[PDB]
């Protein structure tokens, strides 16, 4: 069958996902540039990744079109063509490990993550992660190539001029550079990483939930023990363990300040062996923690609980991306790790090579699902 039938398909397919990535990710750019409640951190390692889905849709996929016909190009610019979508690829992959990274600190170290993690140093790590992924993904370009071995019967065949050849991606980009430097070094190592920082950012979460947890039952459980307390020295015994207790969750202000004042008042009455009196003072820690310390409960524990919300939103964008691109990245273990193995079809490649652009695709979506001041300034802009 004539290449041109199957090509068209590839090629409107192709086309299709370019409109989309650059129509999706321009409006998340926009969405930030407007809205100040999206304007931190975080969010300028995102629109640095649309800004790469930007240009794989206006530069990366017209890049792919071109390089599926073969033509006669110079082999150091049909280079180019070829590894230009691996400075995208990778300049994702930077933003993806950001964004872990942010969001752990984020929730391991609150207290000091505004003093840490500011806008000048985002947008110099940003622009750091750019030069690296031009780096690493024009290596080809560094000499790390097939020109020097060029398919001399494909160039004549199609009546390549001296200089050229067939412009082809495996013709010019050597396997071994795909897999073991750019996919197991670069992608999957990577990838790993991230795993990894989100194992320990969802592990943070569900430790500070036990704990707020934890200091709950503990206040509440040393209240029933004094009660039922009999010497001053067991009151004494558990207004101490609150007192501790106290000032670990101390770490609003005028609640623990009535709490901790209202322990020691009873710690003074115990310590004289007037155990009715203090278990009477204890009584109205009650009232202190029905006022206060449950509002600064589930305050804390909503929070934890929005942030393993945007953890697992930040984390699906990042699996999405594995997803997409793991099926080529598996197809040239294939063409290089087995030899004897026929080469995967040309219309796998082609599924193979639009699944892995769809991913400039898919983050909008995420955005708009999961995160409700994207989606609430998405519905603004539309209208407006
Ligand atoms: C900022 C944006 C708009 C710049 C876009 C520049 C792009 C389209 C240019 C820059 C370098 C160019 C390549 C440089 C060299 C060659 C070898 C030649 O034998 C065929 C064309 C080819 C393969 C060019 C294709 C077009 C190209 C990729
Ligand atoms: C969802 C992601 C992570 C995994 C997807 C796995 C895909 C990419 C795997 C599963 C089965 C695989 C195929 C199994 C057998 C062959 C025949 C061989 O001669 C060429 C490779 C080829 C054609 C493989 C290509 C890659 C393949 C299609
Ligand atoms: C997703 C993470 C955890 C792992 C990535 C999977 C990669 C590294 C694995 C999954 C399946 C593997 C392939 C399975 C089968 C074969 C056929 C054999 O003749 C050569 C190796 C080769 C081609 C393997 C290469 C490595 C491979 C592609
Ligand atoms: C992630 C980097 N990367 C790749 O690894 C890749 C690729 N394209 C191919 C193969 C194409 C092909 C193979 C055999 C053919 O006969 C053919 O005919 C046109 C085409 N690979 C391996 N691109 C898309 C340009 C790509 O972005
Ligand atoms: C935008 C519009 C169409 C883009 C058309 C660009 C592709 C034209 C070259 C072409 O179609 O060649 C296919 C090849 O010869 C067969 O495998
Ligand atoms: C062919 C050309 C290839 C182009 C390669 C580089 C293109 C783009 C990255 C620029 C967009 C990244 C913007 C991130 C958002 C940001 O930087 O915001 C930080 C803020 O200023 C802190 O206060
Ligand atoms: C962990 C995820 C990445 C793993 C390494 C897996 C890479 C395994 C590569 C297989 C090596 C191989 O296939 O060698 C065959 C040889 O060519 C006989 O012809
Ligand atoms: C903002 C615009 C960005 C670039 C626009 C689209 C880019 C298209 C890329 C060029 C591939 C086509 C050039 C190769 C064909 C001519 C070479 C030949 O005929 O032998
Ligand atoms: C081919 C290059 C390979 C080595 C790359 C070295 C990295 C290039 C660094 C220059 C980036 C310029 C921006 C520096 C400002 C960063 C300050 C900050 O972190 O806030
Ligand atoms: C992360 C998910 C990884 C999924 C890996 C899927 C690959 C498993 C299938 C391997 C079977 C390949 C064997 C094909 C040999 C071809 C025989 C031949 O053509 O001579
Ligand atoms: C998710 C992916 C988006 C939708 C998938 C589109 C499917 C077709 C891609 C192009 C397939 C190529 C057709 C056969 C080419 C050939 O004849 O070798
Ligand atoms: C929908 C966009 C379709 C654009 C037409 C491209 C046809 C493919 C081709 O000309 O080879
Ligand atoms: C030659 C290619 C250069 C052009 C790349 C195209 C993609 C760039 C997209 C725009 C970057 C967005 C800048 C402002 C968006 C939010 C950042 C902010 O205001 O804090
Ligand atoms: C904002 C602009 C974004 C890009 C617009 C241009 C779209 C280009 C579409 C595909 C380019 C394919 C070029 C064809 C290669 C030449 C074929 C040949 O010479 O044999
Ligand atoms: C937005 C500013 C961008 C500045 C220009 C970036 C493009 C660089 C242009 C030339 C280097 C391209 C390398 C491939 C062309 C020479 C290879 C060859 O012909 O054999
Ligand atoms: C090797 C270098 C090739 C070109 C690299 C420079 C292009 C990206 C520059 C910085 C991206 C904008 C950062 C602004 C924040
Ligand atoms: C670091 C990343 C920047 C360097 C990337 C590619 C080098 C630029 C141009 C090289 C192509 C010219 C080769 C040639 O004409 O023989
Ligand atoms: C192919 C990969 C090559 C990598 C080479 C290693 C160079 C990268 C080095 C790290 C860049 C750090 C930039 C810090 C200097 C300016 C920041 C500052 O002002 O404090
Ligand atoms: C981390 C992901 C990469 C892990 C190890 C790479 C495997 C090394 C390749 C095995 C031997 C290759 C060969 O003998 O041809
Ligand atoms: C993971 C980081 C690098 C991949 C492992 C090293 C590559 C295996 C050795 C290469 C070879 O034997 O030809
Ligand atoms: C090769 C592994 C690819 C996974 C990268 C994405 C990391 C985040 C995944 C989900 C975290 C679940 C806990
Ligand atoms: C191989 C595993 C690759 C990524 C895991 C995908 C999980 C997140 C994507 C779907 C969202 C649930
Ligand atoms: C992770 C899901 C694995 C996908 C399995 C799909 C089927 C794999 C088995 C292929 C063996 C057939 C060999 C082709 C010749
Ligand atoms: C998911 C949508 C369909 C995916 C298409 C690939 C499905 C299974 C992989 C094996 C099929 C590839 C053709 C057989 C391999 C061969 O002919 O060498
Ligand atoms: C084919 C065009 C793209 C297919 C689906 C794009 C994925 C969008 C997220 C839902
Ligand atoms: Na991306």
């Amino acid at each position: 069958a004539p290449p041109i039938m199957g090509s068209s398909v590839y090629i409107t397919v192709e086309l299709a996902i370019a409109v989309l990535a650059i129509l999706g990710n321009v409006l998340v750019c926009w969405a930030v540039w407007l809205n100040s409640n999206l304007q931190n951190v975080t969010n300028y390692f995102v629109v640095s990744l649309a800004a790469a889905d930007i240009l794989v849709g206006v530069l990366a996929i017209p890049f792919a079109i071109t390089i599926s016909t073969g033509f006669c190009a110079a082999c150091h610019g049909c280079l180019f063509i070829a590894c230009f979508v691996l400075v995208l690829a990778q300049s994702s992959i930077f933003s993806l490990l950001a964004i872990a990274i942010d969001r752990y600190i984020a929730i391991a170290i609150p207290l000091r993550y505004n003093g840490l993690v500011t806008g000048t140093r985002a947008a110099g790590i940003i622009a750091i992660c750019w030069v690296l992924s031009f780096a690493i993904g024009l290596t080809p370009m560094l000499g790390w190539n097939n020109c020097g071995q060029p398919k001399e019967g494909k160039a004549h065949s199609q009546g390549c001029g001296e200089g050229q050849v067939a412009c082809l991606f495996e013709d010019v980009v050597p396997m071994n550079y795909m897999v073991y430097f750019n996919f197991f070094a670069c992608v999957l190592v990577p990838l790993l990483l991230m795993l990894g920082v989100y194992l320990r950012i969802f592990a943070a979460a569900r430790r500070q939930l036990a704990d707020l947890e934890d200091n709950w039952e503990t206040l509440n459980d040393n209240l029933k023990v004094i009660e039922k307390a009999d010497n001053a020295a067991q009151v004494k015994d558990a207004l101490t363990k609150m007192r501790a207790a106290a000032l670990d969750a101390q770490k609003f202000r005028h609640g623990f300040d009535i709490l901790v004042g209202q322990i020691d008042d009873a710690l003074k009455l115990a310590n004289e062996g007037k155990v009715k009196e203090a278990q009477a003072a204890a009584e109205q820690l009650k009232t202190t923690r029905n006022a206060y310390i449950q509002k600064y409960l589930e305050r804390a524990r909503s929070t934890l609980q929005k942030e393993v919300h945007a953890a697992k939103s930040a984390a699906i964008i990042a699996g999405l991306f594995a997803l997409c691109w793991l099926p080529l990245h598996i197809i040239n273990c294939f063409t290089f790790f087995c030899p004897d193995c026929s080469h995967a079809p040309l219309w796998l490649m082609y599924l193979a090579i639009v699944l892995s652009h769809t991913n400039s695709v898919v983050n909008p979506f995420i955005y708009a699902y999961r995160i409700r001041e994207f989606r609430q300034t998405f519905r603004k802009i539309i209208r407006s």
